[PDB]
Parts: C-alpha cells; sequence; structure tokens
C-alpha cells in the first residue's frame, strides 16, 4: 500500500492504527513524546511515532493521511486543521458546524431530528435547564437551574453574568430527563450506504459516581455537578428502537448533503431517550466517538452482518483501502 | 433444510435469524413494513419478509418453524398463539403461567425460589411497595408507596381507584432493594442439560437516568419513575455466585415439568441481588429475553465451554437442527 | 505438559482453569463438594476436582501449580499459604503488604500513587469519609460518615466505638467523589514486561441500587449503604487516561521490587477517577480480581496486541508455558 494511516496520537489512535494494519496499512502516530510507549510498547501498532503536533513535511513524505481522532481540532485549532496539505479522511466543512451551537441545533432542525426546547431569554425558563457555556467541549461549566430566578443566582455565580442579559453566548437548554444512549454510525461514500456501528454509554464523573450516595449524605458534599469524560461502557438497545435511530442517521447525511457538501466517515448521535421512547440529540458529533475503543473484535451490530471483527478504526481503513481499489480516493479526502 | 425458521419481526429476530444463517436455516421475519429494512438491508439476516401480524397460510408453505420472541405473544394475543397451526419452538402450556401474577408466584414458590413478600390489604403495608397494575407489562404504570395512606392517595392518582379496596387485580409488592440482574438461560431437551447462556443488566428510562440528578434538583422536575425498557448491559456475575443461579434455573424446569408439560428453550429470572448474596426473583420470563442480544459473538459463559461464538439465538437453531438430525423435532414443538 | 495447574474452586477459577486448557495444561480444581458441578458439568474446565480445602500431598503427586484465586487466602489462612509446600504463582511474600493497611499505603506513597487522605482522629474530619473496619474483605462493615458528630454516633451504632482510646485499627478515609474503574495488569516475569489486561467496573450491592430509589423515596427504606460484591461490568477508559493507569502499574511493579522481592504475574489498582482526571487508588490488589471474568474471549485492550482471545487466566497459564521452555520455572513460583 502506498498511502499510509496517519492519526493525531489520543483519543482513538489506537482503535484507528490497529484497524488500518489489519488492513495492510503501515501506520503513523503523531503526537506527545510522553505517549509514545503507549503505541510503540504497550500496544504496538504505530510503525512510526513522530513527537510532533502536527508534522506536515514529514506526514507528506510518508504518504500519510490523516483519519481524525476526536480531540485531533482541538489540539491544533481549526484553523490549522482547515488550512492542511495532508489529506484529511472525511469533510472538513462538518468542522464548523460542529463548533457553532447554533449551526448545530440547525443541521439538527434540517435532518428533522427531535431536541431540547432552548430559551434565548431566561425570564421564559418554563423547566428545569441546563446551562452551557460559550465553546466548552465535555460539558465544562455546565449548571443546572430550575426558574428564571434560579438561573440568574447561578449565571452571577459560575459565569458573573449579573442579572438581566449580558449572556456571553451561552446556551439554556431544556433538561431532558432520559438515559444517555449513544449510537456510532458509519457513512460509507464508496459502498453510499449507512451502517451502525455499535452503541455505547459513555462514563462520566463526576455525574455517574454521585447515584452511589444516599441522598442525605449528598449536602455535605457540596457537589458541583461534572461531566468529564472518563470512558465508556458497552450497550445494545432494544431492538423495535434500532429503525428510528437508523433513519436519524440517514436524515443527517442527507441533511449534509444539502448543506456543507456531506458527510461520510464515523459519525455519533449523542443523546437520550425518555420513558416515551423518544430519542432526543443533544449534539451530532461528526467523528469516531470514543465509545468506539469498546469494540476493537467487533460489536453485537458488526458481527450480525460481517464474518470478522469490525471496529470503527478497521471500518475506515475497509473504506480507505477500498476507495484506493475502486480508484476513487480523493472522493473520501478533503 | 426443509424447516425454515420464522420469528415476529421485533426484540430479537435480528439475533434469533442471524442465528439460524449460522446453523444453514432459511430464515423468515414477519410483521410490520415498517421495519423490513432493518432486517432485509441493514441487517440482511432473512431470506423472506412478509408484512402481515401473523402469515400462517404463507408460513405453513415455507415449513416454517416459529421461534417466539418478546413482542410476539402480545401482538397477536394469547388466544390465537395458543391455537396457531404454525409449530411453535418451545412450550405453548407456559404461556397461561407466565400472563398471571398468582400462578407465576406459585411456579417460582414450588421451584424454591426467592420471590418478594405480597400484600392484599393495603393496610398491612410496613416496608415500602412497588405497585403493579394488572396485566401491565414492560414496568408500565409501576408506582411506589411508603405506607397504607400514602398507597391510597397515588392508588387514586394512578389508577383512579377509591380509597378502601376494589384493588383490580393489582399487585402491591415488596420493594427489595438490590442490584438488577438477568441471568439467561437455555434447556435442552435434546440434550437433557440446563446452560448458562450470559447475564445482563437491563437499562431502563427514566430509573437509570434519575441517579444522574443530585437530591437537591429531583424535586423542580416532578418524577414519575418509569421502567420503559431502552436496552442493555453485559455483566458477568461473581463466581461463587453461580451454583445458586444455575441450581435455581434447575428447579424452575423440574418445576415446570410436574406442572406445565416442560420448560426447554430459552429462559430467564428476573431478579435482583440484596447484600446478603441473596437471589430474589420477580418474574419468570419464559422466552428468549433482550438481554442475550448483546452476545451474538458469544459470551464469557459460552466461550468457556465452545470453541466458537453461541448467541442464545443460535442455540436455539442448533437445538432446532440436533432434533431434526435426532428424529426428535416434534418433541421440542408444540 | 509435565506440571499441572491447581486452583481453588472459587472466585475466578473458571477462566483460570479454562485458559491453563488452552495452553495445554491438566488441570485440577479444589474445594467444596457443593461447587464440584459447576467445574466439571456445566463448564467442563477441572480434569481433577478434589474436595478438601488444600490437599498438598495429592497436589504434590500431580506435579501442579496453585494459581491463587480470590478467596484462596481467606479460606486457608495467611500462615499455611505462606508454609505451603506446593509451588504458588506469584510472590508470596506480596501477601504480608496486601493484609496490613498500613503496609498496602506505605507501598502505594513509595510507588507514587495518588491515594486519599487518612484521619486518625476523627475530631479532624473536614470533608465527608469512608470508614473501614480492621482487616474488613468484600467492602463489608463500610459505612459514610459527613461529619465528626456523624462519625461518632454510627461508629457506636456498628462497632461500639465511644471515644479515640478505642478505634480498633479502623481507617478513616476521605470519600473520594468519582467513578469507579479497576484497571487489570499482567507483569510478565518471563518477557520482563507491563500489560494491560483490561478494566472493569465492579457491580456492587446495595450501593449501585440505590440510584434507582428517588431522593424523595430514600428515607423510608432506612438504608445502611453495603458494597457487597455481585459482578462485574466492562468498560474502557479515555485513551489519554491509559499511559497514567499503566504507568502506576509499572511504579507498582518497581516499588515491590526494592520492598519485597518483586511482584509479577497478575494484579489490580481498585479506584475511582475524579472530574479533574485524577486516579485516586483505594488498594492494590495483588492477584487476579473477578473483573477479568468478562474476558474470557480477550478484551478490548488484548485484541490490540494479539490475533487470539487472551483472559487474564489464558495470560497466567501462557506464562507458566514460556517460563518451562525457556528453563527458567522456578523464577516465577515461590
Ligand atoms: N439538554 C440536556 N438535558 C439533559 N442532559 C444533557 C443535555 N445536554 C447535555 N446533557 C448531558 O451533558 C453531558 C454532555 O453533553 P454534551 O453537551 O453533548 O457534551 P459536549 O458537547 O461537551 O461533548 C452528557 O452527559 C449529556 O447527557
Ligand atoms: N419487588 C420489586 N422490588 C424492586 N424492584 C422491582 C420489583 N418488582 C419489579 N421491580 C423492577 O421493576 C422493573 C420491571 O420489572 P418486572 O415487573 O419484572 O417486568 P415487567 O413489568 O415487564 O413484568 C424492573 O426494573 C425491576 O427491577
Ligand atoms: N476512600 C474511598 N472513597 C470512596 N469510595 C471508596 C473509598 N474506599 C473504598 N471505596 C469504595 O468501597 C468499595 C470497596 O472498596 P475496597 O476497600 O477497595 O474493596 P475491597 O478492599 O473489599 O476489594 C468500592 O466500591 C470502592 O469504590
Amino acid at each position: 500500500m502506498k498511502v499510509r494511516i496517519a492519526t493525531y496520537a489520543s483519543h482513538s489512535a489506537l482503535q484507528i492504527l490497529k484497524g488500518a494494519k489489519d488492513e495492510g496499512f503501515e501506520t503513523i502516530a503523531f503526537g506527545s513524546s510522553k505517549v509514545k510507549p503507549l503505541y510503540t510498547k504497550y500496544f504496538p501498532v504505530a510503525d512510526y511515532f513522530i513527537e510532533e503536533k502536527y508534522p506536515e513535511e514529514e506526514l507528506l513524505n510518508l504518504n500519510a493521511v490523516v483519519v481524525p481522532t476526536g480531540s485531533f481540532v482541538a489540539h491544533l485549532g481549526i484553523e490549522l486543521v482547515e488550512n492542511m496539505k495532508v489529506p484529511y479522511f472525511g469533510n472538513k466543512r462538518v468542522l464548523r458546524w460542529e463548533s457553532d451551537r447554533n449551526l448545530e441545533r440547525k443541521w439538527l432542525k434540517k435532518a428533522g431530528i427531535r431536541v431540547p426546547e432552548v430559551y434565548e431569554d431566561p425570564d421564559d425558563i418554563e423547566k428545569p435547564v441546563i446551562v452551557k457555556p460559550h465553546g466548552a467541549k465535555g460539558g465544562k461549566g455546565y449548571f443546572l437551574a430550575k426558574d428564571p430566578e434560579d438561573f440568574w443566582r447561578k449565571a452571577e455565580k459560575f459565569l458573573g453574568i449579573k442579572r438581566k442579559e449580558d449572556l456571553k453566548n451561552i446556551q439554556i437548554q431544556e433538561y431532558v430527563l432520559g438515559v444517555p444512549v449513544y449510537p456510532h454510525y458509519f457513512y460509507s461514500k464508496v459502498r453510499e450506504e449507512l451502517e451502525l456501528m455499535s452503541i455505547d454509554r459513555r462514563y462520566e464523573s463526576n455525574v455517574d459516581a454521585i447515584g452511589r450516595i444516599p441522598a442525605k449524605d449528598q449536602l455535605e458534599f457540596d457537589m458541583d455537578i461534572t461531566y468529564t469524560v472518563i470512558g465508556n461502557i458497552p450497550i445494545v438497545l432494544r431492538e423495535s428502537l434500532l429503525m428510528d435511530v437508523i433513519e436519524a442517521g440517514e436524515r443527517v447525511v442527507k441533511a449534509a448533503e444539502e448543506l456543507m457538501g456531506g458527510l461520510w466517515g464515523p459519525f455519533c448521535l449523542e443523546g437520550v431517550f425518555t420513558p416515551d421512547l423518544e430519542f432526543v440529540v443533544f449534539e451530532i458529533s461528526a467523528r469516531i466517538v470514543a465509545g468506539t475503543n469498546i469494540f476493537v473484535n467487533g460489536s453485537p451490530y458488526t458481527w450480525l452482518r460481517y464474518d470478522r471483527p469490525v471496529s470503527t478504526g478497521r471500518r475506515i481503513a475497509m473504506e480507505i483501502r477500498e476507495a484506493i481499489e475502486n480508484d476513487m480516493l480523493e472522493k473520501v479526502l478533503t
């Protein structure tokens, strides 16, 4: 293989590079020198490790294609990623839509996806809400509020926002009481087909630790609720829920084709399921998510349609190999 | 194979039909036109899709044997299923025992299984209870009550029961504080052997969502607790607990042989494990349960005794195949 | 194979004996006659079952090497295990270091592992604490105290403690609010190398059941919080946390080399992950833990570096085999 698969050494590089290896690619990890043993000693999946944030020149010399991990754009910056000369697997135009909460909402609405209600004016708050500070990833700064007046008290406490607006591009969103579900998709541009790869429940601290503390005991912890991502727990869904989850994925792809020149490769809809079986989506994560890391040896969904273990990392490598073999590699790269 | 394997297009049909494929059976899904793509496009495991609730005529023409799913008896009704001319994998006589809470309880008691205390008279309520509306499936309408007068308030609210009796065959049950555990079994009539297939913990909304909300913020939601089934999470048990769980299944099978002409094929005991390590069971589900859907690529338990992936779906197809090969297919069908 | 692999019939014997089987060893289970069917009928993994707590003479005649399980030291007692003539996979000198919570902490400190604050004087309690009775196993007898006043009231109720003079070797430990995580390690003495085998979240009763009860309803239960081990749930971690977890294992092995003549074979670091991504460790479990039982068919981590399913049990058998073939069997046995 002429093409090598390259990834930023974080988030899901082990899965991505093992999958590339399994498909006959030579593999490149780049990033901190601190994490190098992980990819070369403990799990020898990287044929090359480059101790640089973005080694453009060497990657071009190695015929690298970058498979973006879930923190690649974060560590490098969206300006650098969009001007990179090294080929990028997926559509770069998708990046602006997922960095803007209003563009996220516009995308979801067009794709006919159920979303929580949003309030521009805090005085209109009619039900418990979750407040999302601008540009926040990983749920940092998030806090809960019950009514218009509880919001102002906490807005001044956490964000310093004096009463009566000056709301620095925060999002005030209806808190939806449902169980967290994260379906992982893959859209094949080569096969013109959408697949369900797997599903997980993200494991977050301290939010998934507080239910172990009895109600009576919680006060003296002086608890602030945090949504720091720690890990992932494998799940399957109720089978009768699969069709609407998959259709939601189809509409998301179709909407992206009409808004941003398409969505292909891995993606995830992060949301909850309510007691009335509704899937309410908080965001479209148009990338490989950490949840796919469970399924190195395939998932309960891939094993229904494949004779071998297929992770999202392997599926990415499969797509790139098939694009090369079908003489259409440029079609999946931007 | 002469015999084709047919299932209702919901609940566990993907697993069942994939398992049948793996054992050399042609496959049939029947149900809603809405779900056809799931079984023919996204996961092509059904060689025939029939867009009818119960196409008896066509099923007989195709030499079908019906493997019952979770939704099958409910959608088609207990009487139709009882009188169906199409062969049914498992014992149909079991259905009347599981549709009645008094009969379930008698069956469990005879099998020496730990069950929660029940209350006929609401005045006798001394510890917290769970109230189960008549005929209710999937946790529909369940509510908690602390004492007699608190029961009466909520019974009027949720069920329209005026104070002082006329309890329309409602079940009032001791709430057992233990962790939900769902062992999945298979009894082979061909082998005369009980197997432990897998274990899961069912994932339910909003009940598994409320522990993410701090005590102080819970009252703002006006939470009615619900047990809508959303998905399934894989587990294993502490090893010293397996013998008790396996002996429980043996007694359940032995009790069914003396009561209802036997229990064979898949079943699940649904319950909790308390701090004193006791397995308290709420019901026997005498069918394939959704939790088995995790284990398409086998389970930590099947991989201890097989050299290949064995789901409950595949295990059924194995049983049917070996029955045909041992000229005893009629023994496993009613 | 001359050498046979022997193990006490509990905790993780199924995984261990199946692992030995896969590596070409004849297998021995020893323990209660009550559990014999588990190991010989339901999962036929034991070539020999001996109905004795510790059958030294028979084990010597069968050329046995004992792979220690969870309850092995508990059942036999520390001194008998220290004086056994049958070879022991691992370092027996480790046993005193993990039986003593002071020596545990001395080991953790030398290994530069983050640990919770400990209180010798209950008047100094400024944050909520967990109280651990002397020598308590399986988290039993543990209770939460939220302040100095709450400690004395619960210490009197549960233990009969009235003042500082009679604290009777209880450990008062800062309650760390974080999600439970249990990484499973293997240090190969043959290959002089540390591996990450898998990770789980231990499933405990009633602590993991109480979050299903709404805060308003919790007081009616009069809850004693318990940490009784019931089962295990598979997880993966966030990728950027793996080096943290792996380096922690390295320092534990290194500190053991200076302190106790080394640590090889399976071990686990039991702890939590806080919102600021700290791995705070409660104890070193210097043995195979029950969380490994999920991964009979390998783990999301072993599948990154192996072409076949590798459990901790199999990995142990691999080590013993390779030690024999490299003529260094005596190096891994005490
Ligand atoms: N409207 C909402 N209602 C309830 N929970 C929410 C809502 N929005 C987000 N969450 C929860 O907050 C956490 C982070 O969500 P999200 O905003 O998608 O993360 P990020 O955008 O930082 O990746 C998740 O656990 C999610 O379930
Ligand atoms: N006596 C009980 N104590 C505690 N929880 C219970 C009890 N009975 C049922 N539940 C819970 O209610 C939910 C529904 O269980 P079950 O009644 O067995 O299913 P179904 O409603 O489909 O018959 C489960 O999550 C179960 O753990
Ligand atoms: N300092 C602590 N803070 C919070 N939780 C703790 C602490 N110590 C122990 N626990 C909890 O108590 C349970 C048992 O802990 P541990 O003592 O490590 O188990 P064992 O020693 O019995 O294997 C676990 O759920 C663990 O998270």
